[PDB]
């Protein structure tokens, strides 16, 4: 409302980790951004065993 969060999005497709920092993304996985960084990829939590990775913010979609 006033303070406002970050959001959530969906990925369109699964990812998997090349870096320690990154995240394994699957399907369809909703992500939250834990750190934005201004090259453009965020820091996210996956919805699935509770991980927190990194990956561009533009290779995930807002939630379907």
């Amino acid at each position: 409302q006033t303070s406002q969060d970050l959001f959530s999005y969906q990925a369109l497709y699964s990812y998997i980790p090349q870096n320690d920092d990154e995240l394994e993304l699957r399907d369809g996985d909703i992500v939250d951004v834990m750190e934005k960084c201004d090259d453009g990829w965020f820091v996210g939590t996956s919805r699935r065993t509770k991980q927190f990775g990194t990956f561009p913010g533009n290779y995930v979609k807002p939630l379907y």
